[PDB]
């Protein structure tokens, strides 16, 4: 019910909405949704690196 | 008080106003004021004229 491997935990919304409040004021709500990718770090250490 | 030769009977407004009511609706009020001229007709008759 509250959780499981076979249910989605969110919705994809990337549409931009314009809300005209009156007196010329506009509420602009920008939705952005992106499929993000991740991969293992080349090292698990914190490295102090010089160039 | 209510009338006379030395008082103006109206105001000159030729500005255009935009009233944003909300939900994207706009009340556009266009004011137009023009100095108008008139002159006597060449004839005081109604004429039935052929070309």
């Amino acid at each position: 019910g509250g959780g499981g491997i076979g249910v989605s935990t969110g919705t994809y919304d990337n549409q931009t909405t314009y809300k005209f409040l009156g007196d010329g004021w506009v509420e602009i709500t920008a939705h952005a949704s992106r499929l993000l990718h991740l991969g293992m770090p080349p090292s698990e250490n914190y490295c102090r690196v010089t160039v």
